[PDB]
């Protein structure tokens, strides 16, 4: 569970920032640079969850639920967040967004003991 840990890692870096309530076009654009998600190719579509990972994390102990891809270790919740899409004319590393911040429901894979969240499915 090196690899648990990695997983996970890489969802809060991906996913969660709990301190922001919801972004606007700069945020995103900050955020999908400094969250690794730009250097190469621009991400096209990105959430940022705005949640204490406690919080997040209590998702995963929700019933279960199919992924996107078949799987069945998903979880539903709902939470604050800010969704990043880019806007379609830039070129990485210097990638642009459009943000749009709201509460809604959201799907999650959680693995590991404790379980905890390592992808997010939409």
């Amino acid at each position: 569970a090196a690899m648990q840990d990695r997983m996970y890692q890489r969802f809060l870096r991906q996913h969660v920032d709990p301190d922001a309530t919801g972004g606007n076009d700069a945020y995103c654009n900050l955020m999908m640079q400094r969250r690794k998600m730009t250097s190469h190719y621009c991400k096209r579509f990105n959430t940022f969850i705005h949640e204490d990972i406690w919080n997040i994390r209590s998702i995963c102990s929700t019933s279960n639920i199919q992924c996107k891809n078949g799987q069945m270790n998903c979880h539903e919740g709902v939470v604050k967040v800010t969704d990043c899409r880019e806007t379609g004319s830039s070129r990485a590393p210097n990638c642009r967004y459009r943000a749009m911040a709201s509460t809604r429901r959201v799907v999650i894979a959680c693995e590991g003991n404790p379980e905890v969240p390592v992808h997010f499915d939409k």
